[PDB]
């Protein structure tokens, strides 16, 4: 053995969890925590702190509906048809419109990816396809239009939301 230990948590950054708006933090999934964005934003980012299982349902992710107009290489928005106005765009992209959702970086391939987009009820859904342990940042990505990390995990929270 001898090598098992665990990988040292980062430190120093200059945000801190108690500064996340209270309100954003305040509605976390089973009991996440904010860490500084050491992720890319270097200012606050949010991690796994309680434990985490392939396909859980985290969100749903706030999105405000603004026109597409904005936006500019996030992820929390996407495009979806309203019944009461037509094709829109969702995005909350700030700590006061924007949740703990908003501060979900990226990933590089399923392999790290804890968080995926989902189009659910005109709402966005984070789900994971594998568990995460304590102290790993929460991230997403796929474009990957339908790929099978966006199915596969799909279908295990959709199908397992009926029978």
């Amino acid at each position: 053995g001898s090598m098992d230990q665990n990988t040292t948590e980062p430190v120093a950054a200059t945000e801190t969890l108690a500064e996340v708006p209270e309100h954003v933090l305040r509605g976390l999934p089973e009991e996440v925590r904010l860490f500084p964005s050491a992720v890319d934003k270097t200012r606050i980012g949010v991690w796994a702190t309680k434990p985490i299982l392939k396909g859980k349902k985290f969100g749903p992710f706030v999105g405000d509906k603004k026109k597409r107009s904005q936006v500019k290489n996030n992820v929390y928005m996407w495009e979806v048809y309203y019944p009461n106005l037509g094709w829109m765009c969702i995005d909350a992209t700030d700590p006061e419109k924007g949740n703990w959702l908003r501060y979900v970086n990226w990933a590089c391939s399923g392999e790290e990816q804890n968080l995926f987009p989902l189009e659910i009820n005109r709402a966005i859904y984070y789900k994971t396809l594998k568990p995460i342990a304590p102290g790993e940042e929460l991230l997403v990505w796929y474009x990957g239009e339908d790929n099978p990390e966006i199915a596969a995990a799909i279908e295990e929270e959709r199908a397992s939301a009926r029978s």
